[PDB]
RNA sequence: UUGAGCCUUGAUGUGUAGGAUAGGUGGGAGGCUUUGAAGUGUGGACGCCAGUCUGCAUGGAGCCGACCUUGAAAUACCACC
């Protein structure tokens, strides 16, 4: 299945561990190894239902770093997908677009949500492994 | 032993347009390749038997992304599931 890079990548990253904000935002630079540009992509899995129209979350945030304000919206499922800007951006820059994200998503907190709200929340690039946050 | 919770990993998922036994969504267009390649001998899993996956290796270093038909993009690539 895998092959010489694919392996590395989920070699460098400890699957069984949730990293703190500061320390993801500095170890994807070792997934990163593209000739172009990537970004990164925030997979926050919302506790909500989304069999019911009531929990919805829909909305927009304003990246302080750009990629530049993007747009998000959750699945038929519960997950809700949205880019923070480019991987070359330095790690505090980064540290900045995820808690504003984390927020936003918190500034839209559905009514009729019963439970916890994230349960866990994970970045990763384009070349990027599983990599959670606290 | 035999069931279930669960970690890692790996496969699975053809109304119909159709080159795809392609679920939604999604970041980006390079990964791939001599940390030993396309094609095939032959064997296994799966199988709605349509066509994927895949052990050894002669061989021996190439394959492929937006592009095109689609409501959708190409497990070339990854992440959450």
């Amino acid at each position: 299945k895998l092959t010489k890079r694919m392996r590395v990548i989920r070699e460098k990253v400890d699957a069984t561990k949730q990293y703190d904000i500061n320390e993801a935002i500095a170890l994807l630079k070792e997934l990163a190894t593209a000739k172009f540009v990537e970004s990164v992509d925030v997979a926050v899995n919302l506790g909500i239902d989304a069999r019911k129209s009531d929990q919805n979350v829909r909305g927009a945030t304003v990246l302080p770093h750009g990629t530049g304000q993007v747009r998000y919206r959750n699945d038929k499922n519960g997950i809700i997908h949205t880019t923070i800007g480019k991987v070359d951006f330095d790690a505090d820059k980064l540290k900045e677009n995820l808690e504003a994200l984390l927020v936003a998503l918190k500034k839209a907190k559905p009514t009729q949500a019963k439970g916890v709200y994230i349960k866990k929340v994970s970045i990763s690039t384009t070349m990027g492994a599983g990599v959670a946050v606290d």
